[PDB]
């Protein structure tokens, strides 16, 4: 489980209030996708589960232990996030996708990379695997970076995954290589899922909206959908004119 209780939280000490008194209850192995416009909320809110930041009333729990009095390395074994961009290191392929646990593991970085579609790819590379990479990938492309971050957080293996809007940088198909992929991704563990390509979220769970950092609907893709007064169906209506 994880539980928002009376959640505020503002940035710094003057400035403007950002989540404003969040309550959400993400029940364990739920897949729940999160919306809204630009600025309304979404990686902040998830921010507060990896504790970068505290807020100044509420509070967040994880499986029943409190976020502020809990272990910081307990914390970082429990979650798991693609993040925006997710910078690399200057070493090779496998020490990136192996970054949490090296020495681990012949053939299930693979599984990982399988999953995120990129051992495809890794194939035709020179030294494969063991390709090295530069700080802007001295060799990588937008998306093919995205599919080691993709490999990176799967390799992880954590009880909760924040799926960062983890297939913005991709096309058509690669994204929907992942989303097939997704039953093995979430199998027996909380994700979590950022999305602006609403399509991403089609078969989560929960889709919960925010609006100026408040949770405004929530509800199933098609439930949404048919709503339609609904921001949800609103902003899937644009896509596509
Ligand atoms: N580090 C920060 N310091 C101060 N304010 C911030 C910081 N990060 C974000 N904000 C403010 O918090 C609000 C929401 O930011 P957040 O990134 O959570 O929104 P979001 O829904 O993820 O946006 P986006 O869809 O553009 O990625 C915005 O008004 C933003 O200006």
């Amino acid at each position: 489980d994880i539980t928002f209780r009376n959640i505020r939280f503002r940035y710094k000490p003057d400035s403007p209030v950002i989540l404003d008194n969040i309550n959400l209850s993400i029940k364990q192995g739920e897949v729940i996708g999160i919306v809204g416009r630009s600025g309304s909320g979404k990686s902040t809110l998830t921010k507060l589960i990896q504790r970068f930041y505290i807020p100044e009333n509420g509070q967040v729990l994880i499986d029943g232990h409190d976020l502020a009095l809990a272990d910081p390395n307990w914390l970082r074994r429990q979650v798991g996030v693609v993040l925006q961009d997710n910078v690399l290191l200057n070493r090779s392929i496998i020490d990136n996708i192996s970054l949490a646990n090296p020495g681990m593991s012949v053939e299930k970085v693979i599984y990982a990379a399988k999953l995120a579609g990129a051992h495809d790819f890794i194939s035709e590379l020179r030294e494969g695997y063991n390709t090295i990479v530069g700080e802007q990938g001295a060799g990588l492309s937008g998306g093919q970076r995205q599919r080691i971050a993709i490999a990176r957080a799967l390799v992880n293996n954590p009880k909760i995954l924040i799926f960062d809007q983890a297939t913005s940088a991709l096309d058509y198909e690669s994204e929907h290589v992942i989303m097939r992929n997704m039953h093995k991704i979430c199998k027996g563990r909380t994700v979590i899922i950022i999305a602006h390509r609403l399509s991403t979220v089609k078969n989560a769970d929960r889709i919960i909206v925010m609006e100026k950092g408040k949770i405004v609907e929530q509800g199933k893709h098609k439930e949404l959908l048919s709503e339609p007064e609904s921001l949800y169906s609103y902003l899937y209506q644009l896509q596509s004119d």
